[PDB]
């Protein structure tokens, strides 16, 4: 029946009517209306009155910030916030995101949580961090994720000598994951260690999406913004920031690039004081690019490196993961291609409690309806 | 759980944010902000082409207008207007309303929809037409109610002299359909022969409800407008006209009064030319009412008119209705209080089709956001 079809898309998670659409909808109305300001309008008093009572119960029994204790800040910074926490009732222990909304719309026009939480939500692949709700409040997202208690690439590194043994391993896992990400129809652009997460075993997962963007039916993504982090960004969306930007995915692979010789040299191929410099240099790789000679490395770390950190036109990837994949560096006797997730990690976290958090670092009205809750209507996801 | 109180919530039609009341809001929020307009603003227009595809799937496969075919219309006037319909696919025949959204609300400060739908929707009583679905488009309301093929009690009246034993039955289903009403509550402050239609076999319901009103916890109102039809209404209503309008349920007694000596004179007790003639005829009631030497009634039936065409302070009914079921007029000999509905209605009616209408005459951009649909949010009701 014609009745049936409707209950599908109320129910359907990924239906953008579904019912937290519509309550998400409803919601967000009260808010951008509930104001001695426009409430002189006849219809928007009313109205308010009506809905006023029903309202403050559904508030009530929804998602809420309070359904979960804080066990601490993981990660704070040009965001918002990750907290440790744990959900009141069912004892468990998770990482939830709190993102700001005045931020997010009004200043960020490139940090489309849309994209994230339909990936974190719905990939359901072992690359990706899960999603396991989220909710909004009037100043608020939320997003309860699954905790990775092996801190990020940036804090390993960090803390060892990567061995090539070892190197082979990570950049392996990235490019499984990137290649999962991008045979879902997106180009991730982001890719930094800080995006990087190790799970309880210590095998990886890709936990930011902020940045990601479908393709075109040829594979390609039209942009005129650039994005990433300054070390990290390719020659083609350092350039797109100047209009007519034009790229694929192999850009994700520029990146692997910066991150193989960051994880092997300790420091990034295009450091400068200055984001120009950096930006100066990766623009002359051509000649900016080399290795300190104390730096030990094999020349197949070295091709795989210089393969990568090349013009799209020529850098490897760009006839797909396959050469990647096939590449000399990786010969190994751990792991192949199939198994690696399943193989043991080079660096296996020990943690003594479901709250160790041992990998992580301490931390320190309108006139108009102007409607600002509107970006964020569909944004509260269940189960 | 809390989950679980939520879907009761969603579910329960007589909650106010059932699924329908959520569509509604959801889609009329799109219309109310639909324009080249306020599009200008940032928010809104994302918004707006967002939902923008889904939206017309949805508007497609809800309640439409198109889902019936009109026979004809059977009643238009200062309201809008009633049409006999077919509902294409379960090939059945209903009457439905359509309602002026631009009058309804702007005009019409007095027109409760709201109270209507409730009690049609769930007065689930033989008193009562009976509402099986409605919907809403952007100029209309629309209400699927049961045909009621014997025509109104104007028209009755207007086609035979009502001796007394067919008036003791059309009187005594009127104060069991008012009853009904008020023990739910409500005043119905709009009793007029226009009001009262025949079913098939020839028994009473009343069919409208735009005037009705909660009591108090002390069984009153108040009010500070007038209702009604000016042949009809009460002293006390009349005077609320004033400001401080305080009055009870007996105000309905009244109008029955007027009724059933309209129904036994074949004139209304307190017709003139003006309408203020006649609203000074009503408040005269005292010495403005007698019965035409020519007319045919019996002393009882002159008791009981008199005993209602009083002040509220004297008023049969006042004490509750038993005293009214219990007037000596009432004593007959085919029905008692608790069968009249069963037993033979004096007019029956013979309908030849399911769409034989035979008892029934032939007819003849905003710039701030305003948010005229909210009012109307909530209204479609769907079984
Ligand atoms: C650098 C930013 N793009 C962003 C990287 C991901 C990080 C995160 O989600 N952390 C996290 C998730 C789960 N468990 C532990 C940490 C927060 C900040
Ligand atoms: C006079 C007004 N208060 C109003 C009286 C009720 C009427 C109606 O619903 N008519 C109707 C319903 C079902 N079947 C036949 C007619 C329409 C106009």
């Amino acid at each position: 029946s014609r009745q049936r079809k409707l209950e599908a898309l109320i129910r359907d998670p990924r239906s953008p009517i579904n019912v937290e659409s519509l309550l998400d909808g409803l919601n967000s109305l009260v808010l951008d209306l509930d104001f001695p300001a426009l409430r002189k309008n006849k219809n928007i008093d009313n109205f308010l009155n009506r809905y006023e009572k029903i309202v403050k119960k559904i508030r009530g029994l929804q998602m809420k910030a309070e359904d979960y204790d804080v066990v601490k800040v993981i990660g704070r910074g040009a965001f918002g916030e990750v907290q440790l926490v744990r959900h009141k009732a069912s004892q468990k222990v998770y990482a939830m995101k709190l993102l700001s909304k005045f931020e997010m719309i009004k200043r960020s026009d490139s940090a489309f949580f849309w994209e994230e939480r339909d990936i974190m939500a719905f990939a359901n692949s072992p690359w990706v961090v899960q999603l396991f709700c989220a909710f909004q409040d009037d100043k608020y997202l939320y997003m309860v994720m699954e905790y990775m208690p092996g801190g990020d690439l940036v804090n390993l590194m960090s803390n060892y000598d990567v061995p090539e043994k070892w190197a082979k391993f990570y950049t392996a896992e990235v490019v499984l994951a990137l290649d999962a990400i991008h045979s879902m129809g997106l180009i991730h652009r982001d890719v930094k260690p800080d995006n990087m997460l190790l799970d309880k075993h210590g095998h990886l997962k890709l936990a930011d999406f902020g940045t990601c963007m479908k393709m075109d039916e040829t594979g390609m993504v039209h942009c005129d913004t650039a994005v990433g982090t300054p070390d990290y960004i390719s020659p083609e969306v350092l350039k797109s920031q100047g209009g007519d930007g034009y790229y694929g995915r192999e850009c994700d692979w520029w990146s692997v690039g910066v991150f193989l010789f960051e994880m092997l040299v300790g420091d990034t191929p295009f450091y400068a004081d200055s984001l120009v410099g950096t930006y100066s240099k990766i623009m002359d790789h051509k000649n900016s690019l080399c290795f300190p000679e104390d730096a030990e490395i094999s020349k197949h770390a070295k091709n795989l490196i210089c393969a990568f950190l090349t013009d799209r036109e020529v850098r490897l990837g760009r006839n797909g993961v396959e050469e990647i994949k096939q590449h000399p560096f990786f010969k190994n006797d751990q792991w192949n291609w199939d198994n690696i997730r399943e193989t043991a990690a080079p660096v296996v976290p020990e943690l003594s409690s479901d709250i160790d958090s041992s990998n992580f670092d301490d931390i320190e009205i309108p006139k108009a309806f102007v409607g600002n809750q509107l970006p964020f209507i569909g944004f509260t996801y269940y189960r």
